[PDB]
């Protein structure tokens, strides 16, 4: 894992949940922050806008 990408889910054959959820990437790709733990839900890129920070995991 390298800088974000969205990894279509068949590419992937890797790391199956978002960290944030400890829930599953799958409705529709895959993410991954390289800086923190690197893998991400679609839910998970919006996880930190009013709760968080800038990103999640980079903390
Ligand atoms: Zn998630
Ligand atoms: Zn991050």
């Amino acid at each position: 894992l390298d800088a974000f990408q969205e990894i279509p889910l068949e590419e992937y054959n890797g790391e199956r949940f978002c960290y944030g959820c400890q829930g599953e990437l799958k409705d529709q790709h895959v993410y991954v922050c390289a800086v923190c733990q690197n893998v991400f839900c679609v839910d998970c890129d919006v996880f930190v806008h009013d709760s968080l920070h800038s990103c999640p995991g980079c903390i």
